[PDB]
């Protein structure tokens, strides 16, 4: 037994096929290991431990792999980064991205917390020892979160500092969303995604029932976001190479809490990008030919809300994004390194 809170240089694994030309699988071919044939995690009994996700070193850690990962892959052929204008080439690659694991070196371990309700702050009772996390999709996005795992029973929400306003609410749904959008081949850059409109406006209104529960029953109103640049003012994600760029105007404004069909968003494919990894934009190539699919489930939302409303009864909650920290935070919060004393 015996230990104590710390940080060390992680090592990841993946189920990366070789050969293939996938950039996630060549990618982790040769910066990750073959994942753990034979893990387990040894129970700890009648244990209570700390967490933190929003002070998590793990969550940093990732962030500068994907960054790699997306600096070695989707080259653009312009970059306009701190004033400059290094060109290359971009070649039309394979994107899919692969689900990764983040495992302790020998002397340091992970503990996962077990409890079903657990919002990724503070005490947490079932708590585990794990040598590797699981297998998490890098799923880049702003306004959802697509792809990942959803909560095993409530909806929990995620917040540093609810009172805060500045700090970023990250919504656990118990249960996933479809999302599909299509690029039909010959605008080339014209693109939708469809959305059932009962599945969601559903768990839209569980949500605004569970954000109830956090400020006084209070009336809950959801907006689009107050101006900005696009890759916040509307739901962005990258499909098979592709940035989409989608109006999720129908979403958190359609409050249908005769209206239940499939709702259709629209997208743009932009090439002009403005980066998530810092800096400033970069310039991509026109769409590939053909139809341009991605059948996506929408498992958590990036919410931020109003300031002054102290003195009113309406809390307005928008679409947030922007920081892929809280990105892998919305699946990283249950880990934690420790390091064995
Ligand atoms: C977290 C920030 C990142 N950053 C920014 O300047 N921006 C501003 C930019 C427009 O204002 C949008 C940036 C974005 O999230 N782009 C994006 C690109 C592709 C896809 Cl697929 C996506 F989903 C999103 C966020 C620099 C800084 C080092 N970081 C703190
Ligand atoms: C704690 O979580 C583990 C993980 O599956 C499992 O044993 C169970 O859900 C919990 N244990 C108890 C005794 O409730
Ligand atoms: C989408 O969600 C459903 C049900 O929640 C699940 O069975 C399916 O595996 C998910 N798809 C992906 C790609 O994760
Ligand atoms: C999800 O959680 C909400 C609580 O906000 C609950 O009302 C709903 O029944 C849950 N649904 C599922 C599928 O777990
Ligand atoms: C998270 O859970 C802890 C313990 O249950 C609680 O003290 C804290 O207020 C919760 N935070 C949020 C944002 O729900
Ligand atoms: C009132 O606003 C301040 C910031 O201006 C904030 O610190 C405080 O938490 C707000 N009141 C409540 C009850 O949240
Ligand atoms: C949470 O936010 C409020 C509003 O600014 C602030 O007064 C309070 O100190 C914050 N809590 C912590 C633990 O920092
Ligand atoms: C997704 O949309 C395309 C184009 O409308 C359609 O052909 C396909 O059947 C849809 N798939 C799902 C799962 O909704
Ligand atoms: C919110 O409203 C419900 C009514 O369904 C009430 O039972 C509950 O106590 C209220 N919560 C707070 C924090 O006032
Ligand atoms: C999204 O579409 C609505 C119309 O439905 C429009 O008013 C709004 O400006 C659009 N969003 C952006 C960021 O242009
Ligand atoms: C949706 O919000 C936009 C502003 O972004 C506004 O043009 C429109 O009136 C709103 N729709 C409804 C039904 O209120
Ligand atoms: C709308 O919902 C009702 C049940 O609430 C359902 O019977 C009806 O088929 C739905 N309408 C459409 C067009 O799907
Ligand atoms: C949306 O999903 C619900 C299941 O929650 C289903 O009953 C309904 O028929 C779907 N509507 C459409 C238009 O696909
Ligand atoms: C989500 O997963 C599905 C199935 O693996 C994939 O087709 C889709 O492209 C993924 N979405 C994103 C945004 O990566
Ligand atoms: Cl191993
Ligand atoms: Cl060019
Ligand atoms: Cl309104």
């Amino acid at each position: 037994p015996v230990w104590k809170d710390a940080d060390t240089t992680l090592f990841c694994a993946s189920d990366a096929k070789a050969y293939e030309t996938e950039v996630h699988n060549v990618w982790a071919t040769h910066a990750c290991v073959p994942t753990d044939p034979n893990p387990q995690e040894i129970h700890l009994e009648n244990v209570t431990e700390n967490f933190n996700m929003w002070k998590n070193n793990m969550v940093e850690q990732m962030h500068e792999d994907i960054i790699s990962l997306w600096d070695q892959s989707l080259q653009p052929c312009v970059k306009l980064t701190g004033g400059s204008v290094i060109k290359q080439a971009c070649p039309k690659i394979s994107f899919d991205p692969i689900p990764i694991h983040y495992c302790t070196p020998a002397g340091y371990v992970i503990l996962k917390c077990n409890d079903k309700n657990f919002n990724g702050t503070g005490p947490c009772k079932n708590v585990s020892s794990v040598q590797c996390t699981h297998g998490i999709k890098p799923v880049v996005s702003t306004q959802l979160l697509l792809n990942g795992s959803l909560a095993e029973e409530e909806i929990i929400i995620r917040s540093e500092n609810l009172t805060n306003n500045a700090k970023t609410i990250i919504v656990h749904l118990n249960k996933s969303v479809e999302i599909n959008c299509t690029r039909p081949s010959n605008d080339i850059r014209k693109a939708y995604c469809e959305i059932n409109g009962t599945k969601w406006n559903k768990v839209l209104k569980q949500v605004t029932e569970k954000l109830k529960e956090h400020f006084n029953n209070k009336t809950i109103i959801f907006q689009p976001p107050s101006g900005g640049d696009l890759e916040i003012t509307m739901h962005t994600f990258n499909c098979r190479g592709e940035f989409f760029y989608c109006n999720t105007t129908q979403l958190f404004n359609n409050t249908c809490i005769g209206c239940n069909g499939t709702i259709t968003l629209p997208c743009k494919i932009k090439q002009i990008i403005n980066m998530w990894q810092g800096t400033g934009q970069a310039m991509y190539a026109p769409p590939i030919d053909g139809k341009i699919n991605c059948v996506s489930n929408i498992t958590g939302i990036l919410l931020t809300r109003d300031g002054g409303a102290n003195n009113t009864s309406n809390e307005t909650f928008r679409p947030g994004g922007g920081d892929m920290r809280d990105n892998w935070r919305s699946e990283l919060y249950k880990y934690k390194v420790v390091q064995i004393e």
